[PDB]
């Protein structure tokens, strides 16, 4: 039962995942150094590729992403440092286009720039990174991330997620955009809901009753497959801008971490916090200052996080 997870601790690892960059000696070492945070979970999050997003051709496997064997690696490094491990494929496009945006004039024809065509793609790469989630002992995998224009092709997720389950025999969830949980209408395919949850600061106390009711409608748990803030100014408004025109600002990531965990309540429906992001070539901790990523690796902001997670452990 997903009922019965442990309180998710968990930080998302090595994104975009490019071809070659988890098998080197900077990639272990930055693992071995999100192993010592209190973390239970780690998630390897990698995308594949659309030339645009009206195109249904999706780039996968080498050279584009890390190979299976990078994936295997970096799985098995985390398992031998006793992190529980979710395998996250997703797709991003060439041209930058956010992947909750991609279009299809047409919905049906596997030859045509269709959604059935996509769809026939997608469910491809999903179904052999579930078969690779399997045989690494992966605990969990992300079925998609944040596919908003996806979402309404119900009929299709479901056998996106039927194929799936007959590769994959652990949890599986599907990450929704932040303000999309209410609105997918196939949570009861997977066996935990979660989200993208970059609610800007003051947004947060205001968001939490609907998650509650989402989460006991669906008699399901719910957790945030994303949740994070780059360390500049304003990024606290606006917490999903990864290209936010402002200077570091290190107070501000942890401004957003202690609105966050301020809001969310001791429930059992909540099941926790999977962090974005941490890189796979990780800066000295003494370069942290300067840095306006996501990662809170040096920063104020891991400290909250530690002293948050270190007492839900510890309790
Ligand atoms: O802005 C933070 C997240 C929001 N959810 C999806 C994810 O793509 C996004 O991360 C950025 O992702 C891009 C690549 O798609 C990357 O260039 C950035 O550095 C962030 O990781």
């Amino acid at each position: 039962s997903a009922f019965d997870l442990g309180f998710i601790r968990g930080m998302t690892f090595g994104f975009v995942g490019q071809h070659g960059t988890w098998g080197t000696d900077e990639a272990r070492a930055s693992m071995r150094a999100l192993a010592e945070q209190p973390f239970n979970w780690v998630t390897l999050a990698f995308a594949g590729l659309m030339e645009h997003p009206g195109d249904p051709a999706i780039a996968y496997g080498p050279p584009v992403t890390v190979s299976d064997d990078e994936i295997a690696s970096m799985a098995e490094l985390a398992h031998a440092l006793g992190l529980k491990v979710c395998l996250k494929p997703t797709v991003n496009c060439r041209d930058g286009t956010w992947r909750g945006e991609i279009r299809f004039e047409k919905e049906h024809g596997p030859d045509l720039e269709s959604w059935e065509a996509w769809f026939g793609s997608y469910s491809d790469m999903m179904a052999h990174y579930a078969h690779v989630a399997k045989r690494t002992g992966c605990e969990m995998f992300c079925v998609g991330c944040e596919m908003t224009t996806a979402e309404p092709h119900e009929a299709m997720w479901r056998e996106t997620i039927a194929r799936v389950r007959t590769e994959y025999d652990g949890l599986v969830t599907y990450n929704c955009n932040h303000g999309r949980e209410e609105h997918v209408r196939f949570w009861d395919a997977v066996d935990l809901i979660s989200s993208s949850a970059y609610y800007p600061i003051d947004r947060w106390r205001d968001r939490v009753p609907v998650l509650r009711e989402v989460a006991e409608a669906h008699e399901k748990p719910l957790f945030f497959m994303e949740v994070g803030c780059p360390s500049r100014s304003g990024s606290g408004a606006c917490p999903w801008d990864y290209r936010h025109p402002g200077a570091v600002c290190l107070d501000e990531q942890a401004r957003f971490y202690e609105a966050m965990f301020a809001a969310m309540p001791d429930e059992p429906w909540f099941k926790g916090y999977m962090l974005w992001e941490w890189p796979w070539k990780l800066y000295p901790r003494e370069a942290a200052s300067e840095d306006g990523s996501y990662c809170i690796y040096g920063k104020p902001a891991e400290d909250v996080v530690a002293r948050a997670f270190s007492a839900i452990a510890n309790r």
